[PDB]
């Protein structure tokens, strides 16, 4: 296991426009094109990120290389983020994984929300801040995917992906 093949599962892969669990347009493995509720902007998005007319439809190569961009630039806002790279900094290379998938899924803006789970971490408080992630937005909308991604910050081994 790996941080692509987790979120590999996580966000599986669809090589045509679809919707995401919030409603928007998205593509490949997770790639957010827009929060619009236009697909014409949605489609203007994907070109744009191909450098070609798509007309909503991209091949698997296509998907895996906004893939490796989107998990790159997740970990390189982590670490200009002075509020996420000390709690980062502090983990082991497994739990790094699970802040990755985090960040992925909900943006930094997302992981603001988590204050009080991050300073858990930092601790290595490892039940105590698995009980804190669950009480949150992102659990109650996407309980199972949220399970394993808490399962990883609790024990630091990939149990929860087989
Ligand atoms: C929970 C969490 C901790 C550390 C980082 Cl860097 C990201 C996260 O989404």
């Amino acid at each position: 296991m790996n941080i692509f093949e987790m979120l590999r599962i996580d966000e599986g892969l669809r090589l045509k426009i679809y919707k995401d669990t919030e409603g928007y347009y998205t593509i490949g493995i997770g790639h957010l094109l827009t929060k619009s509720p236009d697909l014409n902007a949605a489609k203007s998005e994907l070109d744009k990120a191909i450098g070609r007319n798509c007309n909503g439809v991209i091949t698997k190569d296509e998907a895996e290389k906004l893939f490796n961009q989107d998990v790159d630039a997740a970990v390189r806002g982590i670490l200009r983020n002075a509020k996420l790279k000390p709690v980062y900094d502090s983990l082991d290379a497994v739990r790094r994984c699970a802040a990755i998938n985090q960040v992925f899924q909900m943006g930094e803006t997302g992981v603001a929300g988590f204050t009080n789970s991050l300073r858990m971490l930092q601790q290595k408080r490892w039940d105590e801040a698995a009980v804190n992630l669950a009480k949150s937005r992102w659990y109650n909308q996407t309980p199972d995917r949220a399970k394993r991604v808490i399962t990883t910050f609790r024990t630091g081994t990939w149990d929860a992906y087989k």
